[PDB]
């Protein structure tokens, strides 16, 4: 059997504590739920499972995939269930929505991530008692999110350390985050994002506001780039503006089989063609797309030269100039209309929203072979290859 | 291709605020990991990847699958993600391995779940600010774990709208927990856990305990249940007694081929022929298991009579009674050894804790078809059947 | 023995979460007692203790009295001390400085309060554990400051009791705060305020900012007084345009003999005559003022009609009216440059605000005699007769 | 004018998370409240106003001591009001109800301490809100109550500073606080602490508990003091067997005027004679006592060898000795029944624990001139001397 991609939506990618400061992540799935369905031409009751990668669902309730399955209107006969592998959630989460309808147990999969930072508490363990002394206060979005469980310090020193090993200056970071910064607003201003995006209805107390726009995107230029203190290291390479940012959004993609398309009349966004998985060391987790991309290029039987269209996540302006570097592929078709450091970095859905941009980007050129991948904390990384029609 | 499980093992079920009272849940997975490999004969070079099902992992850090995973010796080349299917985790985690080696994208995989629900902490939004006036700092675990988020009340709620339904007395609720209390102590006295469980050494200050006996599994007399209080309604009939409790523990099975197998001259606990999941009404999520077994029976080909042992999780003795009455499969061959009133229900581990008991039930009477379902918050089951050899 | 006041300051009265929002009491009171003894022409070494009345010490640090006094410049052979008797901590610590001298155990005094309602944290027991379930965190300005220990509402509450029991509609109650505003936005415009306040430097992080200002004077109209809701009970008459709001500032005040500003060349403000504190019904705390001012006037030897200036703190439109009605003394010498209702209300520094109002415009009017009072939470009330020169 | 103690009482001194785990202070001065009018047989329509010391009131509510006065019998026509001088606050609230008397404002005062360390919370200031990060939970006990305000570290620091400029060793420090504790067991064998402790009962969950002995008292030998670890320094000479601990109690006395008692048919404890405060440099704290006790006894007209008894509160070890070697009275009249290492040191009561315990202790050997004093946080001290009727 073959998986296809029969629809593809995402959220408009909103800053820390911005327009969905206050916004649920399970609300901004649901709407991604709803879109990918009507985008199909596919009921809700068709639905056999919705699959969304989150990674700080702490204080959002029980299973918040099956409260934005419900309010999207799925059917309370089928089933829907959350996975963590950070970053890398909201790609996987489709990957393993597709092994749904291979092995059979699936007909139809709604398959994505969702992730809402700015809703994210800070916690305490306090059934023992704190009987004398003071207690910290732990941010669940710094600790279960952007801190190494092995070496304690930030996804940002890791950075640091492939800045190191790799030997990227901080022009050359500077210099590849401006790119992307003026890649993205490019394509907002010529309305490329609009296929993808689908609007929010944010409901606040003093009416409801429409978002339909990334508003990360800003306008970046050298020199206030280069003015700008290093975040992480007293005396790193590393600093605010060529790292991606606290995002929150939702992304998501209807699968079917090839045959239940042709069936249906529906014409696929593309076929999933093959897709990997690789650890590598935590010290230099930006590192992970290297082995991942390679492996998922062998499995499809592909040659790094076939590739027509890449998304690689821009965690950061370090790790993604040393992917581009390794495997050697032409930059001018990775991320031909900006990355995580202009568009924005929601952990959990991020895996889908980069996907989302590949899947438009190579029907509206005509692309025949893409490519997305992303790089996971801990050492890790997913890819995935794409296939049109 | 065929999936067999090579191994499994599980840690003893601690006491909420008990022996593992500040053990993490990673912790815990990271010896049942060492355990299935030892017992296989698989070193754990050879791991591809590490599921494992968890419902409560806020506070403990970046990925605590892959935490576990390290610990327990498993290289970094490897790969582990974390999922959250409520207490049907640890069920559909095996699940989605096997699907892993029949996709063809691995060749070995340790799947299963942990659980630390005394480890869970208490968390409150406090990016935006309280101006004035107090806020709740919410249990985790009550709000992420227990309770229902479309109708707002406790789990044991759903059990009691299972209990009216279905008219079930507090004295047969009553006398379903008292006999799981006591199968639950033969099987202890003779030994018949001690397959299953491996032993957990909790590295205190002031020496180490060695943890190998499920610590809830306690002496229950009819006449004590019966003075015991309502514990949800006010004027209901679930009780502390009736009902499982809040439980710390692990459990985790080697998955592979049945080819590679016959290859390392292994012999397995089983082969997975079928599993199905099925979702319900959240109101009486108890019933779960009930079109979940079905569905699971229907896509291995096997009739009800078929089975030869049942596993069936007892969260409620109101939703275990109506589960056992609408399917009608003999009582006397389901949860032969007790049941999660008397041993203990960490959410996240429950599902791979029964396909423990379940699977060395198998091997010691030597049962041919088996089954393991439990049922799922927000109104959801999960079943699985496998068959020996 | 005669006491007389040879100085007074006050920092401008800032408003909740406004300019105070991040400094510490003891900040703004280290400037008022520097500016008393620059005023007064006396020296750090020569006071003998610091009386300082506050409400919300919490988080502070110890004795924030000892730390004004400190960091003022008064060395550490003085002694200070604080004092809680809630809004009437302020004037009470006059009093009690006055006590001092006239007893012969010190010479010279510096009593005040100082109050930052913006810093008071929220709080919560936790030594004995919170084993399962939520918990509040309770804000100590509510609690230990605008909540009634026996009846536990909000002071706004007891406001709403006095208005019952006196008949007060909301217009008139709403026409009292227009009145109040009116004279408060005269004297800041006329600069009727710049002799009694002290300018206060915040130090902050980009900048610095001098405060030299009352920021809740801004000016109430009839129709957009009568618009706003009732801010406590839901069919009540007390809302926020007629009630005090929460505010942050400092005030103190330079006692010593008659004999000693005589022989130090030093014209005093004012001599202390009599003072007086009464108890009331917690229920109707607003009444408070009344019979302490007749107990104080008695003490004195003087007749409501000898009065020609008041100054009666405006804790509410409600009981404000009740008082000037039961008293029956002119409305126009009653806080003739405004009251609390547009200035602020400080609850530990509100008694020596009004006493440094008080002493400066009947300097600049030429009255002869004068009085000062306060109503306080659970039931209790505070006067002060001073006399000029 | 002349003031006499007519009465006075106090609770037993719980330890820390013992007894009084959960009672707030309010209700122990209630009880120490109701005994001082009982025992004098006043009854409550003639206290005038209550002064009550205390140090950690975040969380209790509006004015703790009013609370405590309301519950005691005291009708609302009388007012009350709390202080804090740290460690002094119930000796000074002795001295300020003889001042209210003496200044012919008041004619019956009950004026006293009530101090519950157990049921101090933890709070963080939130308004602002924690945008990113961890934060601390601030314990109010150690910031507001046990750590210097201007050097940063606790009163156990201060300890050592005294002890290393009077080269007191650490062999001397555990000799002076066994000589304590053995002094202390011989008074409540001998029931020499009956008269003064009044029973409090503790309405419990599961039952009620009669509170009426000091639970602080353990037996101590030079060997076991010895091996404790420095609690402070690591490598320092306090530890936890020669410093106080931290407990809950409450104290109080009821003040009249000389001739007052003679109308009533009174027989006073004894006469307040004098009463002084000093301040010294915060570092070493403890020597607090020495100008304080000095300047009390010139006030007195009396001499150091006319003391007959001598109450010094020991707030560590280090600093008593210093006081007992500088001033150089008779250590057989200092501290005859032990002292706070022993029995406790409630903060706020402590004041008048030691007042109380010296009271009845020269009514029952008849002693004639009587003097306590302690030392104050932050570099104060404070005595009272007192002559038998
Ligand atoms: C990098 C990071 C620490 C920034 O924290 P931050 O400093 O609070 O973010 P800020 O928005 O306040 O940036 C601060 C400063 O940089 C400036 N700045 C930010 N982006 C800029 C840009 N693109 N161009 C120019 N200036 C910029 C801001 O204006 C601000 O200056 P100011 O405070 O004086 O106005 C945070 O975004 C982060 O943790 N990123 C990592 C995300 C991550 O790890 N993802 C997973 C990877 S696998
Ligand atoms: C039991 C529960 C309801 C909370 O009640 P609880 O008070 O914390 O239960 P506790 O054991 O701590 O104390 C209960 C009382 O019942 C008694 N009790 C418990 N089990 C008993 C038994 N088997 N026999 C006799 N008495 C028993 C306890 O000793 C205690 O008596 P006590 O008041 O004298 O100490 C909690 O475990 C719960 O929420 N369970 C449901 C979670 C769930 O839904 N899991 C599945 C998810 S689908
Ligand atoms: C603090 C308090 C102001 C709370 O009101 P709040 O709504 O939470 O805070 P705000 O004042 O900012 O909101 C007031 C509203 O009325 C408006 N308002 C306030 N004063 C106004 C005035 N004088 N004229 C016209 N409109 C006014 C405000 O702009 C605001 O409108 P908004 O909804 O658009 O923001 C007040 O109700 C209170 O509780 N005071 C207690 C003080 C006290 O008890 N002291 C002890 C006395 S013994
Ligand atoms: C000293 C202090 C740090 C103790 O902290 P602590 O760790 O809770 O001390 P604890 O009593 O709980 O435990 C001390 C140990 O020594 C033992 N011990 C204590 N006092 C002892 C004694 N008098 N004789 C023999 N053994 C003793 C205890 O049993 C305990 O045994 P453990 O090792 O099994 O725990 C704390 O009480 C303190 O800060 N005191 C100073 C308060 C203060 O400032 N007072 C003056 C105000 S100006
Ligand atoms: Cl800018
Ligand atoms: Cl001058
Ligand atoms: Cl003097
Ligand atoms: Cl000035
Ligand atoms: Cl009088
Ligand atoms: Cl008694
Ligand atoms: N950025
Ligand atoms: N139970
Ligand atoms: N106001
Ligand atoms: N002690």
């Amino acid at each position: 059997p073959s998986i296809v991609i029969a629809s593809a939506a995402r959220t408009a990618v909103g800053s820390f504590n911005g327009a969905f400061a206050n916004t649920p992540a399970h609300e901004l799935g649901a709407t991604v739920i709803s879109a990918v369905l009507e985008r199909a031409g596919v009921a809700a009751g068709e639905v056999n499972e919705v699959i969304l990668g989150q990674v700080l669902p702490a204080g959002e309730g029980q299973n918040p995939a099956r409260q934005a399955a419900m309010k999207a209107g799925v059917p309370q006969e089928a089933t829907a269930w959350g996975m963590n592998q950070l970053c890398g959630s909201g790609l996987r989460a489709v990957a393993l929505g597709m092994q749904q309808i291979a092995t059979g147990d699936a007909s139809i999969i709604v398959a994505g991530g969702m992730e809402s930072m700015s809703m994210a508490p800070h916690c305490a363990h306090l059934r023992g008692g704190v009987k004398m002394g003071d207690f910290k206060m732990i941010d669940t979005m710094i600790k279960d999110g952007l801190t190494d469980a092995f070496y304690g310090y930030h996804m940002g020193t890791t950075a640091e350390n492939v800045a190191k090993q790799w030997q990227l200056s901080r022009d050359e970071q500077d210099a590849f985050a401006v790119a992307s910064y003026n890649k993205a607003e490019a394509a907002q201003k010529d309305g490329r994002f609009k296929d993808e995006i689908v609007p929010f209805i944010v409901k606040g107390r003093k009416g409801d506001i429409t978002v339909d726009a990334d508003e990360e995107i800003r306008g970046a230029t050298l020199d206030k780039m280069a003015k700008l203190r290093p975040a992480f290291d007293k005396e790193g390479t590393v600093t605010a503006g060529n790292a991606s940012g606290l995002n929150d959004g939702a992304a998501a993609a209807l699968l079917m089989s090839e045959a239940e398309a042709s069936r249906r009349g529906i014409q696929p966004l593309g076929r999933i063609v093959s897709w990997a998985t690789v650890g590598v060391d935590p010290k230099v987790m930006g590192t992970g797309p290297i082995p991942a991309s390679r492996k998922a290029l062998e499995r499809a039987g592909w040659k790094i030269g076939d590739l027509d269209l890449v998304e690689a996540n821009e965690a950061f302006a370090a790790q993604a100039c040393a992917v581009n570097k390794d495997l050697g592929w032409d930059p001018s078709i990775v991320n031909v209309n900006g990355g995580a450091i202009a568009i924005g970095h929601p952990i959990g859905a991020s895996g889908a929203r980069i996907l989302n941009t590949l899947l438009f980007e190579m029907k509206r050129r005509g692309a025949r072979k893409g490519l997305a991948t992303l790089c996971i904390g801990g050492g890790m990384g997913v890819a995935m290859c794409i296939e049109s029609l």
